[PDB]
C-alpha cells in the first residue's frame, strides 16, 4: 500500500494512481511575486460556531478529527467559492524536523506543519459524490511555525496517546475549530487536488497567508504517533507530506496586495 517511505512514498504513487502526474496536482510552491492579486475575490466566510466534532482517529497516514456533516453546522463560503461547503474533517501534515512538514511552500519556504480543514460542496449530496467533481471540495490550509504555544491546539495534543497506532480512534466531542484560526483571513487560491491517494483533482485550495504558532513541545507530540498498527514494529509517523508539484497551466490568485 502507499505511504511515505523509500519504497512506497510519493515518487511511487503514480503506479497505482496515474492521476499523480495530472494537470492540477497539489501541493505547489506559492511564488508571491507571480501570484495575481484579484480584487474581485470576495472575503472568506467561516461559520464554525455550530460545529460538532465527533471523534479523532489515526488512519495510518495522519490523524483526523471528524465532524458531524449531516447538516449545515460548520460551513465555509465566500472567497472564490460558489455555494456552501461543509466541514467534514481536519488533519495535519508534519515533519521530523522543524524545517519541513508543510506540503505547500511559500517562495520555497517550508513550514513545520500544515493544518488542512476539508469541506465538501453541499450541492453534491454527500462527500463521496463531491470528490468526483472539479469543484467538489474546498480545503482551507493553515501553516504552522514553531514559536509560542497555541492554546486551542492542546486539547488535540493531549488525546494523541489514546490513538498512537493505526486504527485507533477516540471520542472527541465539543472541540471548537475556531481556536486554530489565525487573526487574518487573507489568502491565496488555485485549483488543485487531494495530496494523498486517490489524488483526485476536485479541490479548490484556499491557503492562508498568516501562519499560526505552536510550541516545539506541541509538535513533538505529533511525532510520537505511529504509522504501524498495534503489535507491529514501530514506525514513527513523521514526514507525511507530499513534495510540491509543477503548477503547469494554472494561476495562483491572491486576495490581498
Ligand atoms: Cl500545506
Ligand atoms: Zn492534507
Amino acid at each position: 500500500h502507499w505511504g511515505y517511505g523509500k519504497h512506497n512514498g510519493p515518487e511511487h504513487w503514480h503506479k497505482d494512481f496515474p492521476i499523480a502526474k495530472g494537470e492540477r496536482q497539489s501541493p505547489v510552491d506559492i511564488d508571491t511575486h507571480t501570484a495575481k492579486y484579484d480584487p474581485s475575490l470576495k472575503p472568506l466566510s467561516v461559520s464554525y460556531d455550530q460545529a460538532t466534532s465527533l471523534r479523532i482517529l489515526n488512519n495510518g497516514h495522519a490523524f483526523n478529527v471528524e465532524f458531524d456533516d449531516s447538516q449545515d453546522k460548520a460551513v465555509l463560503k465566500g472567497g472564490p467559492l460558489d455555494g456552501t461547503y461543509r466541514l467534514i474533517q481536519f488533519h495535519f501534515h508534519w515533519g521530523s524536523l522543524d524545517g519541513q512538514g508543510s506540503e505547500h511552500t511559500v517562495d520555497k519556504k517550508k513550514y513545520a506543519a500544515a493544518l488542512h480543514l476539508v469541506h465538501w460542496n453541499t450541492k453534491y449530496g454527500d462527500f463521496g459524490k463531491a470528490v468526483q467533481q472539479p469543484d467538489g471540495l474546498a480545503v482551507l490550509g493553515i501553516f504552522l511555525k514553531v514559536g509560542s504555544a497555541k492554546p486551542g491546539l492542546q486539547k488535540v495534543v493531549d488525546v494523541l496517546d489514546s490513538i498512537k497506532t493505526k486504527g485507533k480512534s477516540a471520542d472527541f466531542t465539543n472541540f471548537d475549530p475556531r481556536g486554530l484560526l489565525p487573526e487574518s483571513l487573507d489568502y491565496w487560491t488555485y485549483p488543485g487536488s487531494l495530496t494523498t491517494p486517490p489524488l483526485l483533482e476536485c479541490v479548490t485550495w484556499i491557503v492562508l497567508k498568516e501562519p499560526i504558532s505552536v510550541s516545539s513541545e506541541q509538535v513533538l507530540k505529533f511525532r510520537k504517533l505511529n504509522f504501524n498498527g498495534e503489535g507491529e514494529p514501530e514506525e514513527l509517523m513523521v514526514d507525511n507530506w507530499r513534495p510540491a508539484q509543477p503548477l503547469k497551466n494554472r494561476q495562483i490568485k491572491a486576495s490581498f496586495k
